[PDB]
C-alpha cells in the first residue's frame, strides 16, 4: 500500500505542476518573463467514503387500509387502526477517492511596486485561472515584492 | 513490517525534500543565491482508521402503522400504538494511511537586517508556497539572522 | 525477534542521523564550520496498539415504536413503552508501530560568547528545522560554551 | 533461550557503545582529547507485556428501550424498566520487548578544576546529547576530578 | 539441564568481566596503572515468572439494564435490580529469565592515603560507570588501602 | 541420575574455584605472593521448586449485578443479593535448579600481626569481591595467623 501512497504523492505533485503551468500561461504575457514568481500547494484527500441514505416523506402519507369504529351511548368510544404508505428514496453514493480538499496559491510580482487596482485585477484573473473556491478553504495571496 | 516503517521514513523525507524544493523555487529569485537558509519538518501519521457511522433523523418521523383507542364514560382511557420510519444514513469511511499531521517550516534570511514589512511579505508568499494550515498545528518561522 | 529489536535500534539511529544532517544543513551557513556542535536523541515507541471504539449519541434518539396507555377515573394510570434508535459510530484504528515518543536536541555554540537575542533566533530556526513539539515532551537546549 | 539472553546482553552493550560514541562526538571538540572520561550504563527490560483494556463511559448512556408504569389512587406505584447502550472502547496493546528501563551516565573532567557554570553548561549539553529522562529514573553525574 | 546451569554461570562471569572492563576504562586514566584494584560480583536470577492480571475499576460502573419498582400505600416497598459493566484490563506479562538481582562492586586504591573528597568523587563516577542501584540491593565499597 | 549428582559436585567445585580466583586477583597486589591463604566453601541447592499463586484483592470489589428489596409496614424486611468481580493475579514461577544457598569464605594473613583497621579494610574489599550476603547465611572470616 505504500506504493499506492507514493503514487498519491505523484498525483498531488502533478496537479500542482498543471496549476503552475496554467498560472504561467496566464501571467507570462501579462507581466513578462522573470517579473513574477508563483507556487501552488494542493492537498488531496484519499478517503473511501461510501454512503447509503434511506429517506422518507412524513408529510404526504397515503392510507392503504383503514378501520374506524365509533360508537356512542354518555359513553363515546373511538377506535381506529390505520396503515400508511410513504415516499421512499434509497440513494447509494460512492465518492471519488482523491479530491482536492484545499488549494493554496501565492504569486509575488517584482517591483519596478504595483498599484492596488492592478493587483486586484491580477487576482481577478487568477480567480478563474485556478478555479478559486473560498468555500473549500482555498487561499490566494498576491503580493508585490522586491526581487534581488 | 520494519521494512514498511523504513519506507514510511522515506516517504516523510521525500515530502520534506519536495517542500524544500518549492521553497527554493520561490525564494531563489526573490532573495538570491546564498542569502537564505530554510529547513522543513514533516510529521506524517500512518494509522489505519476505518469508521462506520449510522445516523438517524429524530425530528422527521413518518408514521407507518397507527392504532388509537379513545373511550369516555368520568373515565377517560386513551390507548395508542404507533410505528415509525426514520431517515437512515449509513456511511463507511476508510481514511488514507499516511497523512501530514503537522508541518514545521523555518526560514532564516541573511542580514545586510530586513524590515518587518518585507519579512511579513515573505511570510505571506510562503503561506501558499507551502500550504500553511494553522488549524492542523503547522508552524512557520521567518527570521532575519547574521550569516557568518 | 531480537533481530527485529536490532533493526528498531537501526531505525532510531537513522532518524537521529537524519536530524543531525538537517541541523548541519541549517547551522553550517549561519555559524560556520567547527563553530558549533550538536547531538540528537530520539526515543521511539514500537508498541502494537489496536483500538475499537463504539460510540453512541444519547441526546438525539429517534423513536421507532411507541405504546402509551393513559386512563383516568381519582385513579390515574400512565403506562408507556418506547423503543429507540441511536446514532452509532464504530471506528477501528490501528496505530503505526514505531512513533517518535520523545525527541531531545542540544546545540553548543563556540564562544568568541553569543548574545541572548541571537541565541533565541537560533532556537527559533531550530524550532521548525527539527519540528520541535513541546506537547510531546521534546526538549531543545541551545548553549554558548567555550571550545578548547 | 540462553542464546537469546546472550544476544540481549549484546544489545545492551551495543546501546552503551552508541551512547558513548555520541558523548565523545559532543565532548571531544568542547573539552579536547584526553581531558575527559565517561562511561554509560544502560539497563534494558525484556518482558513480554500484552494488555487488553475494555473501557466504558458511565456518564453518557443512551436509552435503547424503556418501560415506565406510573399509577395512582394514596397508593403511588412507580414501576420502571430501562435498557442502555454505552460507549465501548476495546484496546489491545503489545509492548516492545527490549526497552531502556534506566540509564546512568557519568562524566569526569580533568582538572587544570572547572567552574560550576561550565559544569552545568556541560550537563545541559549532555541533557539532549544522551536524552536524559529523570522520570524514567535516569541519572547523570558530571564531576571535575584530578587525572593522574 | 546442568549444561544450561553451566551456561548460566558463564553468563554471570561474562557480565562480571564486562563490568570490570568498564571499571578499568574509567579508573585507568584517573588513577593510573597499578594504583587500584577492583572486583565485581554479579548475582543473576534465572526464574521463569509468568503472570496474568485481571483488574477492574470499582468506582466507575456503567449501568447496562435497570429495573426499579417503588410503590407506597404506611407501606413502602422499594425493589430494585441493576446490571453493571466495568472497566476490564487483562495484562499477561512474561519476565525475562536472567536478571541481575544484586550487584556488588569493591574498589581499593593504593595509598601514597586519599582524601575523603576524592574518594567520594571516585564513588560518584563509579555510580553511573556501573549503574549503581541501591533499591535493587546493590553495594559499592571504595577504600584506600596500602598495597604491598 | 548419579551422573547428574557428579556434575552438580563439579558445578559446586567450579564455583569455588572461580571465587578463589577472584580472591587471588584482589589480594595478590594488596598483600603479595605467599603472604595470605584463603579457601571458599559454596553450598548449592538443586531442588526443583515450581510454584503457582492465585491472589485476589478483597478491598476493591466491583459489583457486577445487584438486587435490593426493602419494604416496610413495624415490619422492616431488607433482602439483598450481590455479585462481585475481583482483581485476579495468577503467577506461575519456576525457580532455577542450582542456587547458592550458603557461602563461606575464610582468609588468613601471614603475620609480620596486622592492625584491626587494615583487617577491617580487607574485609570491606572482600565484601564486594565475593558478593557477601549475610541475609543468605554467608560467613566471612578474616584472621591474622602465624605462617610456619
Amino acid at each position: 500500500a505504500s506504493a499506492a501512497r507514493r503514487k498519491e504523492q505523484e498525483l498531488e505533485r502533478s496537479q500542482e505542476q498543471a496549476l503552475r503551468e496554467k498560472i504561467d500561461s496566464v501571467l507570462l504575457p501579462i507581466l513578462g518573463y522573470g517579473n513574477y514568481t508563483a507556487q501552488v500547494d494542493i492537498q488531496m484527500d484519499f478517503s473511501a467514503v461510501e454512503q447509503t441514505r434511506k429517506r422518507f416523506d412524513p408529510n404526504t402519507p397515503a392510507t392503504r387500509s383503514e378501520y374506524a369504529l365509533e360508537d356512542y351511548n354518555g359513553s363515546v368510544r373511538k377506535e381506529s387502526t390505520r396503515n400508511f404508505e410513504l415516499d421512499t428514496t434509497i440513494s447509494h453514493e460512492r465518492k471519488q477517492t482523491g479530491t482536492v480538499a484545499r488549494q493554496t496559491v501565492s504569486v509575488a510580482i517584482k517591483d519596478r511596486p504595483m498599484s492596488e487596482s492592478e493587483i486586484n485585477a491580477i487576482r481577478q484573473v487568477l480567480i478563474g485561472t485556478v478555479g478559486f473556491d473560498q468555500g473549500r478553504g482555498d487561499l490566494l495571496n498576491v503580493l508585490s515584492v522586491k526581487f534581488a
